[PDB]
């Protein structure tokens, strides 16, 4: 029964034009901040409807009326990821069957078996930060993206990046960040000219095999391996589907792989970064998250048991997801003609974009104060409603790696509050970086020890 607001339209470009900045989804957060709850987006050939309010996400969350869909983003990487889980459609055939052959890799039970690896690595963060030396910083997204690269690659694939024996990233990272740089790139501008992108397009060319050789290497090094593996590449390798009794095809495993070493690691760097920001600008609750540290982790590594009683920085974890939720979008399609919020009319096909972040400031749900970083919002998890907070995505398509994600971050998290204070020796801004996910480009800070020490 309404007609939705739209930001500045650009002619022919439509909307497009808003669209040029580094900051996209901070630029849609504002139109948002102007428009409201619901307002449209054109581009040549495509609409789009951000949506900003828990009333209007929940009824996009019915998965009777919408499915994920495969947004210009997810089509765009699935030049790299393929039909891999987070790039296929819920009814494309190796979407349910991948899910049904790694969704046990993601139980608790598996949880308790990667722990000894989630520790091996977080014992080596906190060892770097101990052998600094007297006035040096920390680069705090480096940092944690040397962890959480190296902890999916060990407890994923038995794969060592070792990344804290390297100053700068490991090979596969940097040419996956420069392959997707350069396809990007190339949607624009005489492409077939002299040098034309990759100093004539042989550095992508190098790229691509750079990471075809790793997922090769991965695969080989476990196929010759006299030990047993029971993780995730065992049952990418092995693991039947329960319904049709069969293994998921080669090149389905190839995109998984790829797909769970990307997708495993950078949304968790960036919520450790933010963590971390919100802690250092809030001391207060640094300090109570800090005393939860020192009581609960009482042995020189943390087991599972322990990590699981870090209810506080669980909060502290769950609260800079609200500010600041990673990956920050997730698109929905109509699945038949429709009326949203019993206002707005949709056809068939129509796309929905959840503006998370903006729906983890919807006042109506979270009071006033939405700007705070205040863990206590979720001392008690059954007063949040239903779709309100939304950090991994919906339904049967929301994020497998959830428990992966909040257990590591909660060891570590807690094992860099046991071992150190913390200082903003710059008094940093915060400026967060956009790509497909979001981080706080340029935070550092001073660790000093408590000389607390590590079997580690
Ligand atoms: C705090 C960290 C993380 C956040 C905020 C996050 C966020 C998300 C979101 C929003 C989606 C839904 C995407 C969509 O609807 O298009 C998703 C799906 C997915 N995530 Fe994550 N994720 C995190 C960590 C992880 C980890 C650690 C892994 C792997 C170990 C992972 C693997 C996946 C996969 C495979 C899917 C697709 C699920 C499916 O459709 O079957 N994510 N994630
Ligand atoms: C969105 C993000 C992500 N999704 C879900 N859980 C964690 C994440 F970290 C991402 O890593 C983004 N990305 C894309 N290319 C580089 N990075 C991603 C990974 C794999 C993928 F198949 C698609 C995809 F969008």
């Amino acid at each position: 029964i309404k007609e939705m607001p739209q930001p500045k339209t650009f002619g022919e470009l439509k909307n497009l034009p808003l669209l040029n900045t580094d900051k996209p989804v901070q630029a849609l957060m504002k139109i948002a901040d102007e428009l409201g709850e619901i307002f449209k987006f054109e581009a040549p050939g495509r609409v789009t409807r951000y949506l900003s309010s828990q009333r209007l996400i929940k009824e996009a969350c019915d998965e009777s009326r919408f499915d994920k869909n495969l947004s210009q983003a997810l089509k765009f990487v699935r030049d790299f990821f393929g039909d891999g889980l987070v790039t296929s459609w819920t009814h494309e055939k190796n979407w349910k069957k991948a899910h049904n052959i790694l969704l046990p890799s993601f139980s608790q039970q598996a949880m308790k078996g990667y722990h000894a690896m989630m520790v091996d690595i977080a014992v080596q963060l906190v060892q770097k930060w101990e052998r600094l030396n007297a006035d040096e910083h920390i680069e705090v997204p480096e940092d944690m993206t040397r962890l959480t690269l190296d902890t999916i690659g060990l407890c994923g694939f038995n794969y060592r990046f070792n990344s804290f024996y390297r100053d700068q990233p490991h090979p596969f990272i940097t040419s996956m960040v420069r392959a997707l740089d350069e396809a990007m790139n190339k949607l624009q501008r005489a492409n077939p000219d002299d040098p034309a992108y990759d100093e004539n397009k042989r550095q992508f060319q190098e790229d691509i095999k750079v990471m075809n050789d790793l997922v090769d290497k991965i695969i080989a090094d476990r196929k010759a391996s006299g030990e047993q593996s029971d993780d995730l590449l065992t049952h990418m390798l092995n693991g039947k589907d329960p319904e049709t009794g069969e293994p998921l095809d080669d090149e389905n495993i190839r995109y998984q792989i790829i797909t769970f070493l990307i997708a495993g690691h950078e949304t968790t760097s960036g919520l450790l970064s933010f963590a971390l920001y919100f802690l250092v600008k809030n001391p207060h609750v640094l300090q109570k998250a800090a005393e939860e540290a020192a009581r609960v982790l009482v042995d020189p590594v943390p087991s599972y048991k322990q990590v699981k009683q870090l209810k506080y920085v669980g909060m502290v974890l769950n609260e800079a997801l609200r500010l600041w939720p990673t990956a920050p979008a997730f698109s929905l399609y109509a699945k038949e003609d429709t009326v949203l919020g019993g206002e707005y009319p949709l056809e068939k096909g129509d796309e929905l974009m959840v503006l998370i972040p903006q729906l983890h400031r919807d006042k109506t749900i979270w009071g006033d104060d939405v700007e705070e970083f205040r863990p206590e919002r979720f001392e008690n998890p059954s007063a949040i409603p239903q779709h309100a907070f939304k950090p991994f995505g919906n339904g049967q398509r929301a994020c497998i790696g959830q428990q992966f994600a909040l257990h590591e971050a909660t060891l570590v998290l807690g094992m860099m509050l046991k071992h150190f204070d913390f200082e903003d020796h710059t008094n940093y801004e915060l400026d967060i970086k956009e790509t497909l996910t979001l981080k706080p480009e340029g935070f550092v800070v001073k660790a000093k020890s408590k000389k607390i020490p590590l079997g580690g």
